[PDB]
């Protein structure tokens, strides 16, 4: 009893909960894609381009655990690379399958049209932004090679490149291979290295007078949210998230003290974290840097970083000591270690805006607080590079909120595709889960067509478009009135019906009363159709600590 | 007297006729961009994404001879890579300038892979560049900039120039701008050239059925007049590849149409495949396979004039340059071809038989009818899909500039190329029309670049072929597969949705409707941007594609 290697791919992807496939068809993947329609519960998104496809795969992988995008040799694969790179940078498990010319390599050479002298060139380009690669050449090893690529994607949480020649996808393999699951479990830690790490961490905890816990980008990605909650529970140490970590600590926890954004933190959060004599960083990735926007660092060097891959203690690096296992062992002994601790109180924010007149023009500082009233448990909140990403750091999340904000890679446009991916993933998880996008008017332009694919599948995101007449975040750094910071004015309300939407809402809000009227309405709160909310904001308006920091950078002689 | 390195770049660009700069701003290019406004006459396109900006730079370079796209470190530059690779594949001179971190911050996490390797993106682009520079020394920088510009224009392939943010604000003597960049070619080694010429002349002497074939680099490397003289003096049949269409002015009695290898017409296929010598001008590749056709010749007796070298049968003559070598050949070639006896060459109908105005539009009808609309000086842009194949049957007036990316074949390219070509055209002559045929499927990939056309008040004709999906793909495999289907868009609403105030958007479904629009005197003048949505059956295509589809249906039975 045999199945094609093509069918085998998708049956595997199904076993690991990948149901939606991203990409575009082309010369070398059409017979491959035919298998999707024969695998119960698999679908093909039908993306509007390959870059967006990759962004969407990234968004889907963030919620579901991994994802698969399929492109074609040359034109499709090169179009996806920025998506793939951002997934690599932010540790998101994206399987990138590339249909290539059939396997004296006459067919590859006739089809290979770059006119360089090398048909491996695209593979070699992808290698730079891939955990591993594979180019399948042999039917007899192909099943194992695909299993390895899927396992690696999942376990390492980084992109994997899989080249599938057209002629191999049609060859058959025994169906019975599917009856043995892909091993998705992490390799155990080294008992001796782990034990050393744990002993040192316990000793540092015993010795600290003002320890804090800092959840970062990989806390949730590597399945350590529970472990982290437990760490806060057993220690009672003040707990904070970085902007990439937001949602990884349920924010109603009594010990949750807010988001640490460096010099952009509230004064109290800044003092709370920067006064710490020990930092336990869980899922660390965002570890210390500089940007023309914000200066993230000024703490102690007494840090313990549980990275997914290794652990760092002050200066020492214990390679191969993995976060989740290392945390679990630490939990068996951490209550004792922290037994000597008197609970320093945590920073708090005002929970609501002050009441103002309904006529009041919308401003960002007000908006970001007010979003807190609309959010609910189970929401997915996506924020684009630009003022949105900075603004969301002040917003109060309910319990069980999944944040997506691409703080490290910072590719504007990402979020329209990420919204698509997340919405597919969220519908598979719970049809009641809402996906809420905040995207700038500038960023929207780069990837706007992926709205079309949301309509195509009857997906129901809230698309809050922030209309401030261009690239405000860039205006604040340089060229406040430069033509390169301006954009063509689009009719945002007309986007949905221009892409064929029949069942949608498109509304513009310019005031506090308008915002409230829309967002407190019970019908709007139900995820019943796709909606675009156009939010009219002043061009130089931005979250306050950002504005203050912009005035700082501009005053100082410190530079690049 | 001193100017910034940034200002120097843009002044050097102005001297080589680059007036519009493509790209998107970002973290390490903002101070660079400031310089644009300091240089009289230069402008920043303001593109809607970096992929489209690369597609636009490519269209711009095709018309003006070279272009410049500027992107930001990591996120900008990697978005543009498919645009660059296409310009590499088809020999288009695109300068990709990337604003990078200063050479003393590196010495950031935002937009890097997390490894501290700040060279990974430059190394990625080196694979699809003629050459690269990463500038680190203010003292050598003007020379490195000139080198990159020269190699871009001379080699007609992309060049990658990395510019650290600290370097752009540093100063260089303005006096350097007073000596031009040298863009000239050295003459050929006379020995090698004499050898190529005598060998080609013998081949002509001995050939019974020789043909001329002009490909893309005939135009790119400025061999059009030499190629015309070749046809005049020899009276040999003369064809173009799809990539080279427009390279031979089609009103020449010896022009026999377009050779598309296995997808050529019966008559063209036979005229080329029975040749006992092919004189190829500007071949990109004389051998390649597409998802749609096979391209090759029957004879081993192939002469290839390339920009960089010459090939005769299996022998290569490195450094024997097309233009100089063709000029030398023409002095002797009438004598070599003295015996040749002409004959009619193949042709396609110039006109359609009159039919009823209610006649629904079909592809075969439309591609011939386009010939009635075109005029001398037009730029005619066709997307990968049915359009690229149908245009091959359209008669081009003299001096028609075709853009059709048949070799790289990346759908979506033409939306950007149309922007780039429309800027370049406006710089050449505001009255030169830019005419695009793009499928509904390809439009989706790069649609937002319509916004940038509107922004600059550019006035292209955008013919959108609505056949409800990916028809070329349907004909190959998966006729009714969901992956060949697309979300249906309201094309007539694209222009106003992207902020167009002065535009037309019209839908044509019949022969009569087509004719009322295109014969309208006012329509024929490029007074405003236009979208024309052309309604076509789902499985309709030019008859070569239809024939191929029935061929593999009656077969595989
Ligand atoms: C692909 C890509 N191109 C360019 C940039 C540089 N960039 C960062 S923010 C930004 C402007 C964002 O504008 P908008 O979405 O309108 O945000 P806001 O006005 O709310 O700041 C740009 C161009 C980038 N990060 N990624
Ligand atoms: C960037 C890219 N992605 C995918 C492909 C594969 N491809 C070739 S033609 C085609 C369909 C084009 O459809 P459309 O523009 O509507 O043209 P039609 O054939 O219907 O006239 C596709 C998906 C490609 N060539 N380039
Ligand atoms: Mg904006
Ligand atoms: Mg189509």
């Amino acid at each position: 009893s045999e199945i094609t290697l093509g069918r085998y791919l998708f049956e595997r992807l199904k076993q690991v909960e990948v149901q939606t496939i991203f990409g575009l068809p082309g010369d070398f993947n059409l017979s491959l894609l035919d298998n999707i329609y024969e695998v119960p519960g698999m679908r093909w998104a039908g993306n509007a381009n390959e870059l967006n496809a990759a962004y969407a795969a990234d968004g889907y992988a963030r919620l579901k655990g991994m994802s698969c995008i399929i492109t074609t040799f040359g034109v499709g694969e090169l179009s996806a690379l920025n998506g793939i790179a951002g997934s690599y940078a932010e540790h998101v498990g994206v399987l990138h399958v590339v249909g290539v010319p059939s396997v004296q390599a006459k067919q590859l050479l006739l089809h290979h049209t770059l006119g360089n002298g090398d048909f491996t060139v695209f593979h070699r380009m992808s290698s730079n932004i891939s955990e591993t690669t594979a180019m399948i050449t042999d039917i007899n090893t192909a099943p194992a090679e695909i299993d390895r690529c899927i396992r690696t994607t999942y376990v390492s949480q980084r992109p994997v490149y899989l080249g599938l020649p057209a002629n191999l996808v049609d060859l058959t393999v025994p169906a019975s291979l599917l009856d043995t699951p892909i091993d998705l479990s992490l390799k155990p830690n080294d008992p001796e290295a782990e034990e050393e790490v744990i002993e040192n961490v316990l000793q540092l905890i015993k010795e600290a007078k003002n320890p804090v816990i800092l959840a970062d980008a990989c806390c949730s990605r590597h399945d350590a949210k529970a472990e982290t909650k437990k760490l806060i529970d057993l220690t009672q140490f003040p707990a904070f998230v970085t902007p990439m970590g937001k949602g990884s600590i349920d924010e109603k926890h009594p010990r949750f003290g807010g988001v640490y954004v460096g010099t952009l933190s509230s004064p109290a959060v800044k003092e709370a974290v920067e006064s710490a004599d020990l930092v336990l960083s869980v899922g660390a990735l965002l570890s210390d840097f500089n940007t023309g926007s914000f200066s993230y660092s000024y703490k102690t060097k007494n840090i313990v970083e549980f990275h997914s891959d290794y652990t760092k203690i002050r200066s020492a690096t214990f390679p191969g000591v993995q976060m989740k296992f290392a945390l679990q062992k630490l939990l068996t002994k951490v209550a004792d270690a922290a037994k000597g601790y008197k609970p320093v109180p945590v920073p708090s924010e005002p929970e609501h805006n002050e009441a103002v007149a309904d006529s009041t023009p919308l401003k960002q500082e007000w908006v970001w607080t007010q979003v807190g009233e609309f959010l609910r448990e189970g929401d997915v909140v996506i924020t684009e590079t630009g003022t949105s990403a900075f603004g969301i750091n002040q917003t109060h999340f309910p319990n069980n909120t999944y944040g997506i904000s691409q703080v490290l890679w910072g590719s504007i446009g990402f979020t329209t595709g990420a919204t698509l991916g997340a919405a597919f993933a969220a519908e598979e998880i719970d049809p009641k889960k809402r996906v809420i996008l905040f995207i700038g008017d500038g960023s929207l332009q780069l990837t706007v067509q992926e709205i079309s694919t949301m309509i195509r599948w009857g997906l129901k995101p809230y698309l809050f478009v922030l209309n401030n007449d261009g690239y405000t975040i860039e205006r604040l750094i340089h060229g406040e009135t430069a033509q390169y910071n301006c954009i063509q004015n689009w009719q945002h309300l007309e986007l949905l019906p221009t892409f064929g939407a029949k069942d949608y809402e498109a509304v513009r809000v310019s005031t506090t009363g308008e915002w409230n009227k829309l967002t407190t309405d019970e019908k709007f709160q139900d995820n019943t159709r796709i909606r675009l909310i156009e939010v009219m904001l002043p061009t130089m308006d931005a979250p306050s600590n950002l504005v203050k920091q912009a005035q700082l950078t501009a005053a100082t002689n410190a530079k690049n």
